[PDB]
């Protein structure tokens, strides 16, 4: 499914932080639910799988070192919610650092 790159959220029912919070329930996982919700994510009830309310972008297998905002940027760089909240300069930073993380191991 293609990532939503318009200024209009794919899932408007999940546009409020509070609405997103409710989707998690008791959350055992490596990453903080509040932090996820702040980064636009709501839980699907399929392990730790989350989707952004805006771009629709899905992410799973959250490691303790993985930051919701950085991951959002890494995998869904066209997301307009991300651009609004963080700005393009943060977005470019994250891409630069992840691209440079690759050439440092490769
Ligand atoms: C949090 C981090 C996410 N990472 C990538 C990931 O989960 N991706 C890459 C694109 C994609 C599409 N659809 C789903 Cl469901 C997941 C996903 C894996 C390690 N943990
Ligand atoms: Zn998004």
């Amino acid at each position: 499914n293609f990532p939503n790159s318009t200024n209009l959220p794919r899932n408007p029912s999940m546009a409020d932080y509070e609405a997103r919070i409710f989707t998690f329930g008791t959350w055992i996982y490596s990453v903080n639910k509040e932090q996820l919700a702040r980064a636009g994510f709501y839980a699907l009830g399929e392990g730790d799988k989350v989707k952004c309310f805006h771009c629709g972008g899905g992410l799973t297998d959250w490691k303790p070192s993985e930051d919701p905002w950085e991951q959002h940027a890494k995998w869904y760089p066209g997301c307009k919610y991300l651009l609004e909240q963080k700005g393009q300069e943060y977005i470019n930073n994250i891409h630069l650092t992840h691209s440079l993380e690759e050439c440092l191991v490769r």
